[PDB]
């Protein structure tokens, strides 16, 4: 049956929820941290704004909905509840996502100082749990950072928003983690550059400073290749974008340096690993599966306990349809939910 929902505006907007989840606050579509009766648990609700406004964003809502659905696993951001106050797909225009509310993100963990080895271990090793799972669907997060990484007082990790350019410009966070391939447009990328931005994001736990903190696309580049050295042969005839190939070309050559000497004091099964990830050629990258074995995570690294995802349907991605459509998708979705356990 239908539970009662109650009216309440929070973000100069009015959010209408069922009963059973109280105490309602901002937090950060619009967030809401709020107390679920029914569970017991700390929640995030997820309001999207207009979710259907238009054919991309229509799809987008569709999109976010799917990915949450299927998620099902300890190091991932899944779906507590889905629901609507409308009753028929007539009245449908909102979409609210529930979530377990996290404490804090990574970016609060390590403020500006280094990590303790040990706790470096555990946080990297859920990251690679969760990415092998995430991969193993076809799934790319495509945007891991720091900001994305949720976690508790236990140190517990979660990875959320898997799946504009004056955002990308400049001193930024934004692009810092961001794959070389990707950040500018090398070629058809796949699940590979995910982990060259956990080798970011382990450095920094690591060292406490930015690996690449590029002032913009350009120094950020050349930041990069100081460190891993200029493509070779190999790597070049794989750029399929001319334009970047002959750029890349342009600029002195330069060896790979020692990662020994880039990272003093580290562990030397984390330097290892380092430089596993952070290989130029995203064909030669260790995979997620393949790191979560390596020597670094081994009072960790369980292969029984560490699982791949279902099957995952996204035929959708290539096909076009009207905002009518993506809605009566969506509406089903919201419909056919089945709450976890
Ligand atoms: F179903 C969902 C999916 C993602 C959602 O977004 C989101 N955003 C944020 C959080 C969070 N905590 C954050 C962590 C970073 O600092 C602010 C609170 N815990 N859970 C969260 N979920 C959401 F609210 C509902």
């Amino acid at each position: 049956e239908r539970p009662t929902f109650y009216r309440q505006e929070l973000n100069k907007t009015i959010w209408e929820v069922p009963e059973r989840y109280q105490n309602l606050s901002p937090v950060g579509g619009s967030v809401c941290a709020a107390f679920d009766t029914k569970t017991g648990l700390r929640v995030a609700v997820k309001k999207l704004s207009r979710p259907f406004q238009s054919i991309i964003h229509a799809k987008r809502t569709y999109r976010e909905l799917r990915l949450l659905k299927h998620m099902k696993h300890e190091n991932v951001i899944g779906l507590l509840d889905v629901f609507t106050p409308a009753r028929s797909l007539e009245e449908f225009n909102d979409v609210y996502l529930v979530t377990h509310l996290m404490g804090a993100d990574l970016n609060n963990i390590v403020k500006c100082q280094k990590l303790t080895d040990d706790h470096v271990q555990f946080l990297i090793y859920q990251i690679l749990r969760g990415l092998k799972y995430i991969h193993s669907a076809d799934i790319i997060h495509r945007d891991l950072k720091p900001s994305n990484l949720a976690v508790n007082e236990d140190c517990e990790l979660k990875i959320l928003d898997f799946g504009t350019d004056d955002e990308m410009t400049g001193y930024v966070a934004t692009r810092w983690y961001r794959a070389p391939e990707i950040m500018l447009n090398w070629m058809h990328y796949n699940q590979t550059v995910d982990i060259w931005s956990v080798g970011c994001i382990m450095a920094e736990l690591l060292t406490g400073r930015t690996l690449f903190p590029g002032t913009d696309h350009i120094d950020q580049l050349k930041l990069i290749l100081r460190l891993v050295g200029t493509p070779g042969a190999e790597l070049l005839k794989k750029i399929s974008s001319e334009s970047a190939r002959n750029y890349i070309q342009s600029l002195t050559q330069m060896p790979k340096m020692n990662f020994a000497n880039v990272f003093i004091g580290a562990n030397p099964l984390a330097v290892d690993l380092l430089e596993k990830m952070l290989v130029l050629d995203s064909d030669k990258r260790i995979t997620a599966a393949q790191a979560l074995a390596h020597a670094y995570f081994a009072q960790y690294h369980d292969p029984d306990d560490e699982p791949v995802a279902d099957p995952y349907d996204q035929s959708f991605e290539s096909r076009d349809l009207l905002i009518d459509e993506w809605k009566s998708l969506t509406y089903d979705e919201v419909i056919s939910f089945v709450p976890p356990p």
